[PDB]
RNA sequence: UUUUUUUUUUUUUUUUUUUUUUUUUUUUUUUUUUUUUUUUUUUUUUUU
């Protein structure tokens, strides 16, 4: 009878999900530079990530240089990182030219073994380098002068600077595309974490201003965070142990996941979880209703969801907070009133609901160590009392 | 209804740990020397130990050699010191190059394989040995002048001798990965349970000062920690006899285990066993499905939980003592006011919500236990005493 | 709900206790050399028994040669005294190479075997008794000297002798290994026992010198502990007749079990299976829930249990009484309160708890007793009367 | 015939304690002793 509509509602939500889109909508491929360390042989490896790190640095270098610099930078963990690239990487917006580095021995450019128009090509990185430099005036990539310059010869100091320079672009990535204005208080207490935790090697910290412009640059471009989302999943997958370099990868994963989806876990963590005395009030039930289609769609996502906001992804907007107004703006005015750090994160929507937000506010702490009834059931008042 | 939210939130915890990891995240691997020992005759195992200790004292050896030297250091127990590390030792971040050492026939050091094209090996050698001496100002490893002379010839003294190092280097670890600095008082005071008991032989008792500096290389090296945490899951499980030298590091354990997951145990401990009618916050619900879901995290993480924080396990952060709610400050608010114990310990968490942190204290404070009331369970025969109790509060 | 935490603390308790244990864990074997008795003829087994007396008596032997003289000293049992040893002896840090020695006419030592490679062998033995006569200033290892002179010619004398001495062993290893200093008085109370009690002959009495000799090898050495232990256990099984020398071993047994587990049981004596009505105090009730885990975890470990803190087992950590401290410092205040024996034990450890003690001693104290919760009905009406005699 | 709104914004490595310490045997009492059986009473009587 009424089984119906709640299933009808149900149907609706899941209808033309399904099936396999038609093969027109697939946009032109954008091709990329994309420099890989064709050994991992110290010299070259060192030479061809300083060269990358300094693309990245450049005012002058052209977005789609810069992309191909990112995931230079970002695949310097790989035992083999054009293999590592070219088997995660998934996606059509982007088609990759792969260049294994080889014999970075042409100065400060990296090496290009094709001949005499590949000369012009050694300048355009001299003049990438030169105008990073000056650009700069003087300040390099990294912030503490010494190991800017300092040339390595040996795996176990190239793979403690490999890791402490992949995890400073990882501690981007976690607040890059939620706001990366806002984001230096977030990427410096991350930082402090990794380096009081010895993961990371300080000797090796890359400098605010290099570190701001890349963040920008990932937040208005979609093929990098692409590849890093990529990345980002594969790696989370369990059932192996890691190399120091993916495992702080990994560790950031914990950081990174859920990130840019607040208001669906907003909606979990306070109001739902929280099983408030409101959730009986009648205006909830079509709310309710909506939360179990989007319960039941979040598992049909799969594999993607922890990363749906920073991958941009479409079926995002279903699970966005704003779906469930009611619920939304009572799981806003508990969560403000009752978990004392949060709710200084901005939920100042225009579709927060005045009813919804004093009588999530009135719940808690209107009653008294769980209101009318306590969850699971004399001594139940002054203690109480002081709590809240 | 209600119960599709609680499989949810199950679900997200364990969404994507499912499957096997692509092959690209392997990363490159650090090529690494371990000396090994090559047969147990005393007078090449003593001078081994010498050459590694020394490696370790070193101001001069690299980092690499150094790790290299505390994998053969804590390798000594073994029957077969290189089949012992070779067969446990399974971390992708290092690949091992095994040198059987053969008695060390050069002098201080050890003696080169094929014979030396280039005989500066054990210059490099000698090098390290002398740096090792004239940095630390002469002072030799052992507190007693006479261990560091000792050139031992028999198999009792060894194993001896070998056992009490050993002993040493599993009394850091304890400390080393979970708080490197405040480490001593802890540390001694297992040292002298180990000596008071008669298990680890006090004649071999190891200098501070070179305590201190293989602290400082646990610390920072984690390709140590992987072999030693290897080592640690393979010993502590059951099914065989225990020697001397597995026994001492199986009872080493058993301060090991849990160490610098704080959090999640006293959650459990204080709060969770603690039973305190407080459960019944409105805040708790959400709190109790987090445990739930957390309980049975831990659960299917299986073999690596007893060192997950030394491990640096990333499942670890779901375990971490941040995200827990209402426990992560109510659970510690009753653990500092219940256990005379606890509350020594560095409680400074962002995470810690102040008006929940003093409910717990009050929970349990309110009758100085929740005298003449609590005491939930009733298989009590009499109802009297619950005054009684609460008047000796 | 709640169940699941207490099932998870059970899980946590029992995780990684399964299994069996990769071959690399392996300790490095000492080799130790046994002198076993080859035969069954006094004059023999009397003369074996002095030359391991000395062995472990003496200044200048080696801890190799004075581990493998007290496995020669409690096999005297024996009769195939190699065999015992042998049969028995199952502990990895440890490989014994036993020779039987027949001969013993050298003098104090043994005769060597094959004839000895070196002469020397026999000179180590000499060097060994000398030293040992010397240090010792001449006091033989009997307490009346008649005794360490005295020539065995005859089974009977044999036996009552070896039965003596072997006691004299046992006596020792009920606290050699949980309180190797304070021991005299609680060895001389059980020597007293045996004694008077005419099942040990006092003729063939030991003196302390010697006692606190052997007293401190057991104390020093893990090896010989564990051969103890494992004679321990084996003879403890039942389903068979036991002879003077089993029985002894038997009786030593109701002293050795239990002990250095001393916190375990106290908890259960004392607070638990005294069901004080202070039980349901919410403040132990995950103590409670420990103790339980405790339990059925000893219960688990089964074969080794009564003497886990001798074998130096790691399991036995968990169970040591630190680990359950509200629980334990609420069984000692009863303990110490209501058993007037009890309390002579040294308890100034860190897990105990002022106020959860405290609460132990008024709670237990002024509830007169143990009066605070009786269990007992069903016996009849409740005397008031009996109530404010208690 | 139909008419509204709908991206995001917090926090998240950690820090305690944890070897043990008692007392353990035995001691009292152990047979029996009393009593016996039987004995009394026991047809009927009115009226129709």
């Amino acid at each position: 009878i009424f089984e119906e509509a709640a299933s009808f509602r149900s149907y609706q939500s899941k209808l033309g999900r399904d099936g396999r889109a038609s093969a027109a909508t697939a946009t032109l491929t954008t091709k990329i530079r994309i420099f890989v360390p064709a050994t991992n042989s110290p010299e070259l490896r060192w030479e061809l990530t300083l060269f990358a790190l300094d693309v990245i640095r450049s005012p002058s270098a052209a977005e789609s240089m810069k992309v191909g610099a990112a995931f230079t930078l970002i695949s310097m963990y790989s035992e083999r990182p054009g293999a590592l690239i070219r088997s995660l990487l998934n996606d059509p917006d982007i088609e990759a030219v792969i260049i294994d580095v080889g014999s970075m021995v042409n100065g400060i450019p990296v090496m290009e073994r094709r001949g005499d128009k590949a000369q012009e090509e050694m300048e355009g990185l001299m003049r990438i380098l030169k105008t990073a430099r000056d650009s700069s005036k003087g300040k390099t990539p990294f912030v503490d002068s010494r190991a800017y310059g300092l040339r390595i010869t040996d795996m176990s100091t190239l793979v403690s600077a490999v890791i402490t320079i992949e995890a400073q672009i990882w501690i981007l990535i976690a607040k890059a595309v939620t706001a990366p204005d806002t984001a230096e208080e977030s990427e410096t207490r991350r930082w402090a974490k990794y380096v009081q935790q010895k993961r990371v090697n300080p000797f090796f910290a890359l400098t605010q201003q290099w570190l701001t412009e890349m963040r920008n640059l990932l937040s208005q471009s979609l093929s990098v965070r692409k590849f890093m989302v990529e990345i980002l999943i594969e790696v989370k997958k369990g059932g192996s142990a890691k190399g120091r370099a993916v495992e702080i990868i990994s560790d950031i994963g914990n950081y990174v996941e859920e990130t840019g989806m607040a208001g669906f876990f907003a909606t979990i963590r306070f109001g739902l979880e929280t099983r408030y005395p409101a959730l009986a009030l009648n205006e909830f039930q079509s709310d309710l209703n909506t939360i179990k289609s989007l319960m039941l769609l979040y598992r049909e996502i799969g594999p993607r969801a922890p990363y749906m906001v920073l991958l941009e992804e479409s079926i995002q907007t279903k699970f966005a907070p704003g779906g469930y107004p009611l619920l939304w703006s009572f799981a806003m005015g508990v969560a403000t009133t009752i978990d004392r750090s949060m709710g200084a994160l901005n939920i100042n929507r225009g579709y927060l609901e005045p009813m919804y937000f004093r009588l999530g506010q009135k719940s808690a702490r209107h009653h008294a160590g769980g209101i009318d009834q306590n969850m699971a059931n004399d001594q139940v008042a002054e203690l109480a009392a002081a709590v809240q």
